[PDB]
């Protein structure tokens, strides 16, 4: 009968983030300031949580520099941090997944580990793999490995196979292990 | 293939709320203080917003006085703007709904129509009527009026109808109206 209208938190929450309303903090990637908000930070990220809670000399007037990170991709895992969503996650799935990383956000990093096993190709699978070890993606490991197996013939006859045999050995021992 | 998990934002919020990290304004209810964090409550409530944009004086010192108010009402309301949920909403729908009002958070409003409609019963939909009227529930007042006039030989007979129609006659004729 009656009709609940839909949770509006994440987009609310995104307002803060968007608008720079009540901010207590700043961030500084390449340049650009980008105002934030320490508890939700912290409440969502166990890096930034630690950064503020043990980090922090007053002298730094709560404003922390990001080295590691591009600025459109810093802007995604922000809006994932503030929303739970990531809009334009297929344009920078490999990047985000090490900025995701980076700063422990658990389900953004198996977010980038979907969208990059349904891109697994076999010239691209050698790369993946690495990626996914760089990267401490699990899932994404895993499924590059089976991919690689299912399609072991045609993917030893790429350049990027080749590559990585000479380049990381130990990861050419598991897909072997995995018999 | 690769299973993402299940969104923690909420409670991730709502441990904040919680554990009282990264609070930046009070609100006393009763004598009990709660810590908060203005930019989340902003977002939520355009009352808590228009509040801690316009309204407060440094003198009060981030700090909010709450009359309109039970206790356990309030900590529903609050763990409602921090979460989107309200566990205990079946106990305290009335009250609940009259703090949805005061504070204009909508959907809590709504969550409330929808428990006090199944409640429905001859003996109280016309305290639920006026419940509704009184606080601006626009679905929970046509609920009500709808199930007076299928019920109505029964709800005539009631001492509820009988206070309405003097209390409120207002109500008898919109509901009369009805037809």
């Amino acid at each position: 009968m009656v009709k609940v209208p839909e949770c509006r938190l994440a987009d609310e929450l995104g307002g803060l983030w968007e608008n720079s309303r009540f901010t207590d903090c700043c961030l500084c990637v390449a340049g650009q300031e980008f105002q934030a908000h320490k508890a939700i930070l912290a409440a969502r990220s166990p890096v930034f949580s630690a950064m503020f809670e043990h980090e922090m000399e007053e002298s730094k007037k709560n404003r922390v520099e990001i080295n590691d990170v591009e600025p459109e991709v810093f802007k995604e895992m922000m809006c994932f941090i503030y929303t739970g969503k990531a809009p334009n996650l297929d344009k920078m799935a490999d990047d985000l997944l090490a900025a995701a990383d980076k700063y422990a956000l658990e389900r953004l990093k198996v977010m980038c580990e979907d969208a990059l096993c349904s891109n697994l190709s076999v010239e691209n699978a050698a790369e993946i793999l690495i990626l996914a070890d760089l990267h401490s993606a699990d899932q994404l490991k895993t499924q590059a490995v089976d991919f690689i197996n299912y399609h072991a013939s045609d993917v030893l006859e790429t350049s990027g196979w080749k590559s990585m045999v000479v380049s990381h050995p130990h990861l050419v021992a598991e897909a072997e292990r995995s018999l």
